[PDB]
């Protein structure tokens, strides 16, 4: 995976060192050559690709440039692209062709980027997994025994194993950082709604889920995001304030009351935050001002529920009242502003993102029958919806980026909370995290 960039290779069609149906085409070898045992891109488009990157090199050819102009890239299988499925690994769903292209992608296609084909998911989206019957089940490439992370499972592996160097997936629980944070690649949770869901429809429908859940690029390095995130932001968002990490005010949470975390994970983020300290950065351990994540992980999950739901309860149970909806929203504001106020103190979060790294696949399709090992003892694996639960709720933008490696090899991740709309931050102070850790 020492792979060119996605802005490398923009900028290597734009000079001339290659053409952008080359670029196509040493993505499609990586894929061919590599996907055997990963299984990340479960549907492919490569004959209308490759037309496409022609069609983009008779642009370079007449002087056009685009921020992307001829970069292969897939996008998580959710996202609807004119022309492919989009099943979410119901088998019901398997042959639903969507016929618009997503926003997102209508915006990646703008700017000139070529769409080899889509990565694989969870039924449902509603896994830390990726595995449906459709496809198959996507394994994590530094460790095939292990999960790729859910549910842009897919997009991650793709991006760890340098098939392609950008992707694009969704976050309703977890499901962009934790990806991310198992396979070792950078994901950004986007601030609530900043980035239109339009296309990201539940098969057949011209519905998306209008709470919580928000999509977000995926790549290998930070300055990929940034760039993904300018072109794909419904309009365009504050750019970093941050340049440096003197001063950077950090609030550092390695405990959570409602989940453990493994004592190498602890270690990595711990370590994540001394190297700014290093840099200049102060680092705090506590605050008044932080609401009560144990409220907020009930809170939260209450709500997802009802989200996932869609509002329906089983017979013999009462559906929530609209008005004690409306309630909810309420709380959630609350909860809102106590965030507001705790960024007056701190300009970033550090935590982690999962208690765990990759964990062992699992058939067992009930997450109250799943454990997962923390140091040397079985937990419950559910309550690891702490970890990503302050930055859904609150729509916080959230980092996912990788920081170390544990004592087996498998990727750990950091997990970096800015506040609301300042997501170039959480880009930014990524990036210096890494050359901090580099030093």
């Amino acid at each position: 995976m020492s792979e060119l960039s996605a802005i490398e290779t923009a900028a290597a069609i734009a000079g001339g060192s290659m053409t952008a149906l080359e670029a196509c085409d040493a993505a499609i070898a990586r894929i061919e050559q590599r996907d055997g045992p990963i299984n990340a891109v479960v549907v492919r488009d490569f004959d209308r690709a490759r037309e496409a990157a022609k069609a983009a090199d008779g642009e370079v050819a007449a002087g056009v440039s685009k921020p992307l102009l001829g970069v292969p890239m897939t996008i998580k299988e959710s996202i609807d692209i004119a022309g492919l499925p989009t099943s979410w690994g119901f088998a019901e769903h398997a042959d639903h062709i969507a016929t618009a292209d997503s926003v997102v992608v209508s915006r990646l296609k703008a700017a000139g980027a070529v769409f080899l084909g889509k990565t694989n998911i969870p039924v449902a989206l509603a896994d830390w997994q990726s595995s449906n019957p459709n496809y198959g089940r996507t394994n994590n490439p530094h460790d095939l025994t292990r999960s790729a992370g859910g549910s842009s499972g897919g997009a991650a592996a793709a991006l760890a194993a340098g098939m392609v160097p950008l992707e694009y997936g969704s976050d309703i629980g977890g499901s962009i950082r934790v990806p991310a944070h198992f396979c070792g690649v950078w994901g950004l949770k986007t601030t609530f709604d900043a980035v239109s869901l339009e296309g990201h429809y539940l098969p057949r429908t011209d519905g998306a889920r209008g709470e919580l859940g928000v999509v977000g690029p995926m790549a290998r390095n930070p300055q990929d995001l940034a760039l993904a995130l300018d072109l794909t932001s419904r309009i365009a968002l504050p750019i970093a304030r941050i340049d440096t990490l003197n001063g950077l005010r950090i609030l550092l949470l390695t405990h959570h009351p409602r989940a453990a975390a493994d004592s190498a994970v602890v270690a990595a983020v711990e370590k994540a935050a001394e190297s700014c300290a290093a840099q200049g950065a102060q680092v705090s351990t506590s605050n008044a001002d932080l609401p009560d994540l144990s409220k907020l992980v009930s809170d939260y999950t209450r709500m997802l529920l009802i989200v996932l739901a869609q509002g329906k309860a089983p017979e013999g149970t009462e559906p929530v009242s609209l008005n004690a909806w409306y309630g909810m929203l309420d709380d959630q504001a609350r909860t809102i502003r106590g965030f507001d106020r705790l960024f007056d103190s701190f300009d970033a979060i550090f935590c982690p993102v999962l208690g765990t790294s990759a964990f062992p696949h699992s058939d067992e399709a009930d997450w109250g029958k799943r454990t997962l090992t923390i140091d040397g003892a079985d937990t419950p694996f559910g309550s690891q919806l702490a970890w990503i639960s302050m930055a859904t709720y609150c729509g916080m933008p959230a980092l996912s980026m990788p920081v170390g490696t544990d004592a087996n090899g498998l990727p750990i991740g950091l997990q970096i909370i800015t506040r609301n709309w300042s997501d170039h931050d959480a880009v930014r102070i990524g990036a210096l995290v890494a050359d901090a850790l580099a030093a």
